[PDB]
């Protein structure tokens, strides 16, 4: 729905988290959980939760 870029590498901290590298383009699919957003990585094709402060708008 909106595209962001990852600011830092992130290793998943739950089984439902997305792992991603700095610079990945991430589509934000849901943001209702505040500091944790559901994202889809356009760079890798994977999906999961991310920390909202790890991304900035493209």
């Amino acid at each position: 729905v909106t595209t962001f870029v990852a600011l830092y590498d992130y290793e998943a901290r739950t089984e439902d988290d997305l792992s991603f590298k700095k610079g990945e383009r991430l589509q934000i699919l849901n943001s209702s959980e505040g500091d944790w957003w559901l994202a889809h990585s356009l760079t890798t094709g994977q999906t999961g939760y991310i920390p909202s402060n790890y991304v900035a708008p493209s």
